[PDB]
RNA sequence: GGGCAGGUUCCCGAGCGGCCAAAGGGGACGGUCUGUAAAACCGUUGGCGUAUGCCUUCGCUGGUUCGAAUCCAGCCCUGCCCA
RNA sequence: GGGCAGGUUCCCGAGCGGCCAAAGGGGACGGUCUGUAAAACCGUUGGCGUAUGCCUUCGCUGGUUCGAAUCCAGCCCUGCCCA
């Protein structure tokens, strides 16, 4: 694909690219551009949200450009204020580096690892030794009125909500990473406009070609309103078992399916529109199958498309009705979903042995058992859950909080619609 | 003097000491307290303004405490925003270190140098290696709303006047210097409240006894309104020749004499009040004599008082009329003042030889001569000055801008009331 | 990144095509009155041996016209409103 | 540094001396209806082998009273107004 042609593929599904005429230009230079993308391991594991920007990076690699993944072990220590309406809490450099592990491992599910298209870097490499005098020069490149001109900060300032002064350095620390690696393009979610812009500003200061800001739409999380985030618990991990990933995707609030196909799949608007035709449930089945299938593999395919869907063994014309077809892992997944919907037990449930000592008088109080089992944070809670008709013992809905369970033979504990644990005597 | 007693001597003439009960306490610890006082050599030479805080430091040394003079060669690079209503301009670390020279030399005119009472330090020693991570911790000790709560910043922000973000680090850089040397007390002009307070804040963060902020009144400069400053050209240098120092003090606007005696001398309110009795001119004579006398010496006396005034040979009862009395240097000084008032020539005038080549046709144009002499920035100016009846040749008020001066024998050039230069042929 | 308002001489600031080295105010400098003060008042506030001559100064770099501080073009910087 | 208003449970937030493990709203969790969705509705929202018993939780540390989340004292932190 020639320049003019690449700028298209890339431009598709993208929120905004500014300044676009510069990306079109850089493409014409016939040399691997440097595509930057950082992530602050404040919490482990990546998720479908990240997949939004990562699949895009992948696509840049696919057109021969090099991607540099910046693991913000340092920045993550400071905490990125973008969005947050409250100072993010502190994090030690040892912590962020612990999380980083997951990020490296996991990025691979979407990114290419071939050395000429992928470099890994932790900004703590070049940021710890940034000198006080050097900082002063960065922070002198912008004015107070400009910082406060940010959505996030404005609101907070006006609302009289504390803003730690250090929260103002973050933009610059991120900005530097750009200079650090002469980035041609910095990838990002829309909530990174500001940071990506300060990146251009700081690059000029260091006499470098101002990177091309590439913003991707933000994927909304399972709650329906807020964006997917590791801190909001509304995400679908990139490395959850197919069972889990499949069920969660079956829960993506209806009003979002359109967005999910656009940001997570490669289906033509037409194919999407016709899917919603079949209705909500059917679409979910499809969306779920694709992604559970895709992320099941060691690395997703260059394109999650109608063909890829069919290559699995499904009939696009079947619109999800063809449950039987499909991989012997996505199958069982969708299968577990349905059994549970019906109110049946999942085939494979986690067993958890219970030391005879934990017994008392030969039995064990249901309240405590559910806790010893990790289904309830505590007896009191269990009790409460039971009064609320929320736990089941061997399929039967418990009703006697004082119940004394007999662990002679295994038992199948249950909490809510889909949390199962088989337990037995081991001691 | 016991603690309770010291807290008094010190408290006299001082703007405010906060928190006072802490200084009273520290005094009782019977151990040399650490009195901090920094200065940013943005421009060379100290002046009577500085003398305000320096004489106070001296007094702390006089009661046995140790003074640590911090030469802000680093801070001076950043630029202290206090007061300034516009970002101070940049300064290289090599520059500030050039100026520093003057400051060390000159501080001595007021400060004691005995090692157990005086230490010299350039904060660039401990500030250059302050790490980015370390900075983040300093700037996290305060909120935006608090920075903007400053007189200086508020005004500017509201007034829509640019505030470089780096201007916000200065407080912290100064604050650190406190931690750096476990300062018990930081001295300062009232325009340093904020900085001195952030110093306590930052000390707590580093688990140190929050220093005692000691604010001294600001001495107003010769203009009459604005405070004396190296950047406003309204100062009287601590190391100007007695001639100069004497004449400038004879120009201290009347409405300020009270302040000048209080901040620069050690005369009881009573003595001051009775001086103003004699009237303006007489008081000036006295004020001038004292300080010109005092700063004439290699180091001022512990107290510029009525006794010291008399020890010079003056009659306090004479109220300045006794012009003859006095040192053979302060005498000639006051003498030059008067001759010039009368319109006479000063005895000792600076000569400046003029290379025959500079001649043209045997003469030299008055306009150019005044420039070759350093009395006028340029011919045009000279011409203009002359049209304005502002230059004199040999006592005669020039009137012919095209005049061709004859440098056969010396000539006495003059610009305004008191700028004289004798010039002659040398080549 | 996008919209609008700004960028001019020491500072702030007016600026129209040629009347622009460029209004006014401030500051500062000279001067008068004085006390080598203040106030008031009167001037000055790009440079060149002395000048229908040239250069420097209107954010930068180009261009239009005979002629650009004004106009056009790209870029830089600030405030506000955005994102 | 000084004045005033705040600091309470996952969040925001009411709080009076004992009625406080502490109102209400949000979120979240259970449940009903469903499509393992939404909306609506009904509950839950410190812990302890099962409890006129104790502990943890009202910014920190002390103290008053029989009894403190409420009161007093010093200190910490935030917003506004100051300096
Ligand atoms: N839900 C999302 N949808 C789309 N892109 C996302 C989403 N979350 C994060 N990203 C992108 O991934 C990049 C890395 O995110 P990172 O984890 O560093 O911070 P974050 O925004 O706090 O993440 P989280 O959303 O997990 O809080 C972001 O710069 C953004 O471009
Ligand atoms: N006119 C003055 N009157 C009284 N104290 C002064 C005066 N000028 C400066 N000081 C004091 O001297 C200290 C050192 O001043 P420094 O030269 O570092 O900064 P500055 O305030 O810019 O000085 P300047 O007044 O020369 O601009 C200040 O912290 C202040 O305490
Ligand atoms: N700050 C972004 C969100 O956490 C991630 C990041 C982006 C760019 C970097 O150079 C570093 C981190
Ligand atoms: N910032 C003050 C005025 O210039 C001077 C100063 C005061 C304290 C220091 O630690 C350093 C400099």
């Amino acid at each position: 694909h020639t320049p003019e042609e690449a700028l298209a593929l890339l431009k598709r599904g993208a929120e905004e690219i500014v300044p676009e005429e510069e990306l079109l230009a850089k493409l014409k230079e016939g040399r691997p551009l440097t595509v930057k993308l950082g992530a602050d391991p404040t919490r482990p594991d990546l998720h479908l949200g990240h997949a939004v920007v990562l699949r895009k990076m992948r696509q840049f690699q696919e057109l021969g450009h090099k991607v540099v993944l910046i693991i913000g072990d340092f920045t993550g220590m400071i905490g990125d204020p973008s969005g947050r309406s409250k100072t993010r809490p502190p994090l030690t450099l040892e912590e962020t580096r612990e999380n980083a592990k997951t990020y490296v491992a996991q990025a691979g599910k979407i990114l290419r690892q071939e050395p000429h298209l992928f470099e890994l870097r932790y900004n703590s490499e070049w940021l710890e030794g940034l000198t006080f005098k050097e900082v002063v020069r960065l922070t002198s490149l912008m004015t107070v009125a400009q910082m406060l001109e940010r959505e996030d900060f404005k609101k907070r300032y006006e609302a009289g909500i504390p803003i730690s002064l250090h929260e103002l350095l973050y933009p610059f620390a991120q900005a530097y990473d750009s200079v650090a690696i002469r980035a041609d393009v910095e990838m990002g979610g829309t909530d990174q406009r500001f940071n990506l812009l300060v990146g251009r500003e700081v690059q000029r200061a260091y006499g470098q070609s101002p990177q091309v800001c590439f913003l991707m739409p933000l994927l909304v999380g399972l709650d329906g309103r807020e964006k997917m985030s590791k801190s909001l618990d509304n995400y679908i991990g990139l490395t959850e078992p197919p069972e889990a990933m499949f069920k969660k995707l079956m829960r993506v609030p209806d009003p979002l399916l359109p967005s999910y196909f656009r940001l997570l799949t490669d289906l033509e608007e037409e194919e999407i529109e016709a899917l919603l035709k079949a209705g909500p449930v059917p679409a979910h089945r499809v969306l779920a199958r694709l992604l559970t299938a895709a992320y099941a593999l060691p690395q997703i395919p260059p394109r999650i498309d109608r063909a890829f869907y069919e290559s699995l063994g499904y009939a696009w014309e079947a619109f999800g009705r063809d449950k039987e077809a499909g991989p012997e892992e996505v199958r069982r997944a969708e299968a577990r979903y349905d059994e549970v919907a019906k109110g049946g037990i999942p085939e494979e449930i986690p067993e958890v042995t219970i030391p005879a000592s934990e017994l008392k008088e030969g039995r064990i109080w249901v309240a405590r058992l559910f806790t010893l089992a990790g289904l309830t944070p505590s007896n009191a809670e269990a009790r409460r859950l039971i009064q609320n008709r929320g736990l089941r013992l061997d399929g039967e809905v418990l009703t006697d909080p004082m119940l004394q369970v007999d662990l002679s033979r295994p038992r199948i504990l249950q909490r809510g619609k889909d949390r199962f644990v088989r337990v037995r005597l081991s001691d």
